[PDB]
């Protein structure tokens, strides 16, 4: 449906408003949003974030996704994974996390289909 605000950001810890729950790393999307477990993908910091961490939320339907890499960037992401998105007609944003929700909250703001995937940690 529409895109939720990420209420609160701090080290290990990510919270947005419409959520019974405030996870470590987490996904947004026009509607709600999801726990980021790497697991389910078993991404590392290599390759880095891959099409099966992000898919979920692109069959979403979003213009914008943002891509939190962490507070260090220390998690690289796949050229091939940003080209993926945009072969999809996706805008895509690749920040600092801290960085990171502050373009998605704003592009939040302006009423924007936005959504992302966010790492509160490095």
């Amino acid at each position: 449906s529409t895109s939720p605000e990420i209420a609160s950001l701090s080290w290990g810890q990510m919270k947005v408003k419409g959520s019974n729950t405030t996870y470590k790393d987490c996904k947004v999307w026009p509607g709600g949003s999801r726990t980021w477990d790497w697991r389910e993908t078993g991404t590392e910091h290599s390759p880095g974030v891959q099409p099966a961490d992000v898919k979920e939320v692109v069959e979403k339907g979003v213009q914008t996704l943002v891509i939190g890499r962490g507070m260090s960037e220390a998690l690289k992401v796949p050229s091939s994974t940003v080209e993926y998105l945009k072969k999809h007609g996706i805008d895509v944003r690749v920040l600092q996390t801290e960085q990171a929700v502050k373009e998605y909250n704003a592009l939040v703001a302006q009423g924007v289909r936005v959504g992302g995937v966010f790492h509160s940690t490095c």
